[PDB]
């Protein structure tokens, strides 16, 4: 039934095997310093995965997995303090960035928002601490603002912690355009260094916020309307920021963030010049038939457990039974109004979220834009990244 075809009914060889996941993909991802090991080094990860392998640790949700990483990060943080003692700021940044990646992988694939005492949460707190110190040394530093959630209603929390980075010469007299990044299931505000480099290189401000049901997002994950309130608060702050031009704003939703980019393209169409949705889900990803095989594909570990919690559900059973009716942008009719310019990007053979969730969007509302990558898995990396910046330049053009 799906475009994925023969691959749909396939159990990928890494399922429930951390050994195969490392030896076949992650070892090479870490070597190349690409997702999810971007900013990391293989010297840091080689020994941790050799240890994880020796002990046949396969479940990443387990404390035994997470704790196998934290000694390395401690060692890296001390080397940084050493580097900084000798006035070596560049070495000090790079070691703390490498520390931040050890924490990132230790907390893969999801920090449970309902378990604040969890070891992955401690890992994420140590990451943010490590990263902000690393990015304090930069000429254009990443700054954390705690934005009052003035539009908070119901179960919503009080505080929206976001990362802002402004290019050299960003002034109240020459206000720069914004690219508001919306992160995903396993990637949060500290995991976007290279994107902020590229945004600043083109003379734009980088703003990074997490999505409902992840990390430090105060949005009620169980309320489909919570992201609308979330952005109402964020954009309202960016409206009050002197040097940031909200009249030239694109949102960029990655993975699970893709959903929120698509939604924002409609709900806040009058406030955005564009949206990019990278590897996005909007309807068919919540199809019971899709959910029945999603854990068997390219995701590095089981994903339904994380998805359930991220969509505000107590059990996976309840998530599988109800999620589509409640959250599908198609079923709720969100896609039936017009939208700002929306670029959809994904590999055609995505087995995390269906390519069909990009293709459906062409049958509602405003015209959509797309580039889909033959034979490529979820997000279609590396191919799908350079065209992101091509598009942004065109939309934000002077």
């Amino acid at each position: 039934r799906w475009i994925l075809g023969d691959k749909f009914d396939t159990v990928f060889p890494h399922k429930g095997s951390l050994k195969v996941l490392w030896e076949s993909r992650w070892k090479f991802a870490c070597s190349k310093s690409v997702y999810p090991f971007h900013d990391g080094s293989i010297e840091d990860f080689e020994p941790i995965f050799n240890h994880l392998i020796s002990k046949n640790i396969n479940d990443a949700a387990s404390d035994e997995y997470t704790q196998a990483f934290l000694p390395t990060a401690s060692a890296l943080e001390e080397k940084a303090a050493q580097a900084l003692q000798a006035g070596k700021h560049e070495e000090a940044s790079n070691l703390l960035c490498r520390a931040a990646v050890v924490y990132r992988i230790s907390r893969f694939p999801y920090v449970d928002i309902t378990k604040p005492n969890s070891i992955k949460r401690v890992a994420f707190e140590r990451q943010k601490q490590a990263y902000l110190k690393a990015t304090s040394l930069w000429t254009q530093p990443i700054r954390e603002v705690t934005v009052p959630h003035t539009y908070r209603t119901g179960n919503d929390g009080a505080h929206i912690p976001i990362y802002i980075r402004t290019p050299a010469g960003a002034d109240q007299s020459n206000p720069v355009p914004i690219v508001l990044i919306m992160t995903g299931l396993d990637g949060y505000r500290p995991d976007n260094s290279q994107r902020t480099h590229e945004i600043l290189a083109r003379g734009w401000a980088a703003v990074v916020a997490e999505i409902p049901g992840t990390a430090d997002c105060p949005a009620d994950p169980a309320d489909p309307a919570s992201p609308d309130r979330l952005w109402d608060s964020v954009l309202s702050y960016l409206d009050q920021r002197p040097e940031l031009n909200t009249a030239k704003m694109v949102v960029w939703g990655l993975s699970a963030g893709g959903y929120y980019a698509i939604r924002a393209a409609h709900t806040h169409r009058d406030r955005l010049l564009g949206a990019i949705a990278h590897g996005p889900g909007c309807h068919y990803y919540l199809d019971p038939e899709w959910l029945a095989k999603v854990n068997d594909h390219e995701y590095p570990f089981e994903i339904t457990a994380a998805w359930a919690t991220k969509h505000g559900y107590k059990t996976v059973e309840e998530f599988v039974a109800g999620a589509q009716k409640k959250f599908s942008l198609v079923e709720t009719g969100i896609v039936d109004q017009p939208s700002c310019r929306l670029l959809l990007l994904n590999g055609v053979d995505d087995g995390v979220v269906p390519i069909e969730d990009c293709l459906v969007l062409f049958e509602h509302g405003s015209p959509k834009e797309g580039r889909f990558y033959k034979g490529l898995p979820h997000m279609g990396y590396p191919n799908s990244l350079p065209v992101s910046y091509e598009w942004l330049e065109q939309v934000l053009a002077s």
